[PDB]
């Protein structure tokens, strides 16, 4: 757990706040994932939830499970979420 | 940026330090990378450099650019290094 590894430590932690330990099984279901989004995924809120984009913050990662997103699927796509927000955040976050 | 993306802030930050404006272009070249991993991947350093192992800590993310790793490519590999981060539990449950 260096600097990069500790940041992922807190993303695995975030997942361990909202999957909570278990909330489904030890995954974000689509119905859990939403309550996390308004807090830890601003900007992906362009739809805000409506089973449409909470569904895409699922469907992207969901490929690694089914639709109950494990910590693997989540942490892997938190490293995709960076590469989504940098397409245009306020400017192109980090370009 | 969010909490999740402030954490992404620090997993990208390692790349915002070394490649941290340009160094290569704005990629980890293999020759820049080799002094970072001593600091932010200490568990890879069981190999250490070898011009063929710093090269595999390249070739896994070099999928982008054959020896010039961009930010969004390092970051995918970093979200595999989350499975090395641990030290104690989900991450390190005792920090």
């Amino acid at each position: 757990m260096t600097e990069l590894e500790a940041a992922m430590g807190m993303i695995i932690d975030v997942f361990s706040r909202y999957s909570g330990s278990e909330g489904s099984t030890q995954t974000l279901t689509k119905g859990e994932l939403k309550v996390l989004m308004e807090k830890e995924l601003p900007g992906f809120l362009q739809s805000g939830k409506d089973k449409d984009a909470v569904d895409k913050l699922l469907k992207d990662l969901d490929a690694n499970g089914d639709a109950q997103v494990d910590f693997s699927e989540f942490i892997v796509f938190v490293a995709a979420i960076t590469s989504a927000s940098h397409k245009y955040f306020e400017k192109t976050g980090l370009k």
